[PDB]
């Protein structure tokens, strides 16, 4: 039958994957936390927090993950009854401090960039990561206990947290549970670290023009006023709206850019040049832009402008701090993103088993085989989230790849 077919398949599977992640995890976490402990240059606020998170990991790994593979694989429970309070509760606390530090680290990356404006502000993040990680999950260790059966020459220990509880609220933690651990494990980390992106990158956007205008132009705190009204303006023109509708943000503070210049009737003239731009040929449209009148009068704006078209990232105006925010921000959203997807399969699971189990025979059988496939990809994929970061962090942050290279390789 299906379900017997596919838990002995995931029995391989996951013993192999949980034997990758638990070596792939302590030499990657454990040199995460080697090159920001030896590397001064590498110590601050988000790396502390990536620290930490990475500590976070190696507690899960090397207390859950040997065990979890036996227990895969064996229907008994040998471990005891402290151990199957603890696993259940290192899961959660681990976790826990992964969801808040992600949250942390989305908020800093705002807070970096906020027009409203701190060392001792990650001491406190930290604490409070790993202090409410604990709190939130103590219940673990509460409701798991080991039961024993025992019928006809044959005992079986299964550690489990029953669905009836002895006291109020952990009955209605046991209840509660799958959809707790959906919304607060998955929908807060996600939709907080989404909303603090937004309005980061947003920030970060006006920030990019303010400085391109800095460059450019030449003590003016009416700038951002001055920029709305003049995408209003090219809003209101025919001429200039399609092609600047086209455009990515980066681009838009180009043609922006121009119009602070020349007025919109002068960004118009280029007719031929705005038509390559919407039709998004850069190199076309940078050599069109490099013949022109515009150009000869000021080439060295019209470098960096036709540099700003072509390219389309702010190399050409973005000094040496807005450089060190974007790639961190860059760094820390990576592990967001990674996070989602890793965690995406297993809530997806168990949120489709939750809310589509009908207990028809026929509907059940196919369903259920799916669903299983799905739960058993699912809890793969979040073990590799426990081991990903060291990879992660390799092959997004140029910093963290020379920090590992120096510490591994010579
Ligand atoms: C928040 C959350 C949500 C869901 C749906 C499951 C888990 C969970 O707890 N899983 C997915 C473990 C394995 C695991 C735990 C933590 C990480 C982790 C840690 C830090 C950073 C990144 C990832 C990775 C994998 C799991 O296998 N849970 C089992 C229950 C279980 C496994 N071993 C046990 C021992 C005693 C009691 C229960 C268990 C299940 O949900 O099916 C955690
Ligand atoms: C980068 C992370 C990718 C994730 C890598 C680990 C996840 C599981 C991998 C393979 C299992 C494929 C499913 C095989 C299902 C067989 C079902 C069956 O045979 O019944
Ligand atoms: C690197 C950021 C700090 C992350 C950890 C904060 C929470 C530690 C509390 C319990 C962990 C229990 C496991 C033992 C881990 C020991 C960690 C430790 O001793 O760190 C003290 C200090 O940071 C060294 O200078
Ligand atoms: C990954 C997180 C690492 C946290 C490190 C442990 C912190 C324990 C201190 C207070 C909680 C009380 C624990 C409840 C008892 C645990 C289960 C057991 O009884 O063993
Ligand atoms: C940064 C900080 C983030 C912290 C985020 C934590 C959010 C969730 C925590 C607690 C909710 C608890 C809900 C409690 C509902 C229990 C039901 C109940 O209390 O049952 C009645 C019983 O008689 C009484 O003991
Ligand atoms: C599900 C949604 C809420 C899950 C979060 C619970 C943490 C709330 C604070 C946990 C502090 C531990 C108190 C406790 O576990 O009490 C047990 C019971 O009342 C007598 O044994
Ligand atoms: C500072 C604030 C930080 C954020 C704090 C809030 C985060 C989300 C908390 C609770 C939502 C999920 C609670 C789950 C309650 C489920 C109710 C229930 O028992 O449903 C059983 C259902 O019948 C089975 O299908
Ligand atoms: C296996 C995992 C592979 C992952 C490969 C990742 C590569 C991304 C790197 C840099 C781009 C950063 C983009 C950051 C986008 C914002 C992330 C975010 O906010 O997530 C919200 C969540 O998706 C709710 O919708
Ligand atoms: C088995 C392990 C499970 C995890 C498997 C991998 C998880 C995440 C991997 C890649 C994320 C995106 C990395 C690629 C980002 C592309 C942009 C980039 O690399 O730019 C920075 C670079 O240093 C130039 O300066």
């Amino acid at each position: 039958q299906g379900p017997i077919e596919i838990k002995e398949t995931f029995k391989y599977i996951n013993t192999v994957v949980s034997c990758l992640v638990f070596v792939l995890g302590i030499i990657g976490n454990s040199t995460l936390l080697y090159i920001i402990y030896k590397n001064k240059c590498m110590r601050n606020g988000p790396n502390i927090l990536i620290a930490s998170l990475a500590l976070g990991d190696l507690l899960h790994i090397v207390i859950d993950i040997p065990i979890n593979v036996y227990k895969l694989l064996a229907e008994d429970w040998p471990f005891g009854a402290e151990m199957c309070k603890l696993v259940p509760f290192i899961q959660k606390a681990s976790v826990g401090i992964t969801v808040l530090s992600l949250c942390a680290l989305s908020i800093d990356r705002y807070r970096a960039v906020a027009s409203w404006s701190v060392p001792k502000w990650t001491a406190v993040e930290i604490v409070l990561i790993w202090v409410v990680s604990v709190v939130l999950a103590v219940p673990e260790a509460i409701g798991f206990d080991i039961i024993t059966m025992d019928y006809k020459g044959s005992y079986l220990r299964i550690c489990l947290l029953h669905p009836v509880q002895k006291t109020a609220f952990m009955q209605f933690y046991a209840t509660a549970k799958d959809w707790w651990l959906f919304s607060f494990y998955f929908c807060l980390p996600l939709a907080i670290t989404a909303f603090f992106y937004t309005l980061m990158t947003c920030e970060m956007l006006r920030k990019n023009i303010f400085e391109m205008l800095r460059i450019d132009e030449g003590a003016e705190k009416l700038f951002n006023q001055d920029v709305d009204a003049a995408v209003r303006g090219i809003l209101r023109n025919a001429k200039l709206k399609p092609v600047y509708d086209s455009l990515d943000a980066v681009r838009r503070a180009a043609l922006i850019n121009m119009v602070f210049q020349m007025g919109e009737t002068g960004v118009a003239g280029f007719t031929n040049s705005l038509r390559m731009l919407q039709q998004k040929r850069w190199d076309e449209a940078a050599v069109n832009l490099a013949k022109s009148r515009w150009y000869n009068q000021t080439p060295n704006r019209a470098k960096r402008v036709i540099t700003t078209f072509r390219t389309g990232t702010w190399d050409a105006y973005l000094n040496d701090h807005l450089k060190q925010r974007r790639e961190v921000a860059k760094t820390v959203f990576c592990l967001v993103l990674v996070f989602a997807l890793c965690w995406l399969p297993l809530h997806l699971a168990r949120i489709l088993k939750l809310t589509l189990y009908n207990q028809n025979d026929p509907n059940r059988c196919e369903l259920l085989s799916f669903l299983l496939v799905l739960d058993y990809i699912g809890i793969n994929m979040a073990s590799l989230n426990s081991c990903a970061n060291p990879i992660a962090l390799y092959l997004v942050s140029k910093r963290f790849k020379n920090a590992f290279k120096s510490a591994l390789c010579c």
